[PDB]
């Protein structure tokens, strides 16, 4: 069981923004 957010980190290539 990893306890981690649903969320991208920081720095990256590719990624749309639904994260903001």
């Amino acid at each position: 069981l990893e306890a981690i957010p649903c969320s991208i980190p920081p720095e990256f290539l590719f990624g749309k923004p639904f994260v903001f």
